[PDB]
């Protein structure tokens, strides 16, 4: 309905996704979809997919398999929509949302439909659905400078690999890259290529949009 809040739910589809779906649009003035982690990619170019104004994050069917394709599917049609982690656990590393770059809310896996349709109406009404202690986080991340948390995948990278991958998500070139490290333009394009894994690329715009978002030194 072009009234209400396009949602995107990333869930399985199955008994209970459809279950709360049906139970989200019964209380909140939104339009949900349920649209699998694992096919994010076959939505990437869909035009209807440029219309999402809010993703909920089933936490629990998340995996670093996974990551790089949202980060796309995010950038590419969705850039601006909010984002909503539920499901997530109680005793999360905080500082592992901030890859979220519009993170709006958050719901913890024992929280209630109660509590559920409480912050939804507030994140509906332009609030945010944060605890204090994940507040904080952001505050003291933030206020100290930081922008980017450098991921894992990031560390397991050999030296060349690592200088080779930040600089791609300096949106520099091929050329560009292996001009400031003195190298081949072909020799980068290698190491590029093993990087792919296990950071998941599909393509060097997938790595250059994971870096962006997954290294800041």
């Amino acid at each position: 309905d072009e009234n209400k809040l396009n949602v995107r739910m990333l869930s399985d589809v199955c008994m209970q996704s459809r279950l709360l779906k049906e139970a989200l649009e019964s209380k909140l003035p939104l339009a949900l979809e349920i649209t699998p982690f694992s096919e994010l990619w076959l939505e990437e170019n869909k035009p209807e997919s440029r219309s999402i104004q809010m993703l909920v994050i089933d936490y629990s069917r998340i995996s670093d398999d996974v990551l790089t394709d949202y980060s796309s599917f995010k950038h590419i049609s969705c850039p601006d929509a909010k984002e909503v982690i539920i499901n997530c656990p109680q005793d999360i590393e905080h500082k592992l949302l901030f890859k979220w770059n519009n993170l709006a809310g958050v719901f913890y896996i024992d929280d209630d439909m109660d509590t559920l349709i409480k912050g939804m109406s507030k994140i509906l009404q332009d609030e945010m659905w944060l605890t204090r202690k994940l507040a904080q986080e952001y505050i003291l991340h933030y206020r100290a400078g930081n922008s980017v948390v450098t991921s894992q995948m990031y560390a397991k990278l050999t030296k060349r690999e690592q200088q080779i991958i930040k600089l791609l998500g300096s949106g520099a070139s091929n050329i560009e890259i292996a001009d400031k490290l003195f190298v081949s333009e072909n020799t980068v394009k290698t190491h590029l290529h093993n990087v792919f894994k296990k950071i998941n690329a599909k393509n060097r715009l997938q790595a250059l949009i994971w870096a962006k978002n997954n290294i800041g030194i």
